[PDB]
């Protein structure tokens, strides 16, 4: 019933939802990133930046990566 003493692991952080229940939500660390502009994902969708691609990777697509820098065609 609280975020205290709850370890979500790497890439996740605990957060209380609208029901006062602690949940592990995707909170990827993006400090290691080099290119800071938009990136084209292996799903063919552009992401405003890699940080966002990592969030989506963690939330829905495990095999998602950057297939090239810049916007997708």
């Amino acid at each position: 019933e609280t975020c205290e003493n709850v370890d979500c692991g790497p890439g996740k952080k605990c957060r209380m939802n609208k029901k006062n229940k602690p949940r592990c939500v995707c909170a990827p660390d993006c400090s290691n990133i080099t290119w800071k502009g938009p990136v084209c994902g292996l799903d063919g969708k552009t992401y405003r930046n890699e940080c966002a691609l990592l969030k989506a990777r963690c939330k829905e697509q495990p095999e998602l990566e950057v297939q090239y820098q810049g916007k997708c065609k």
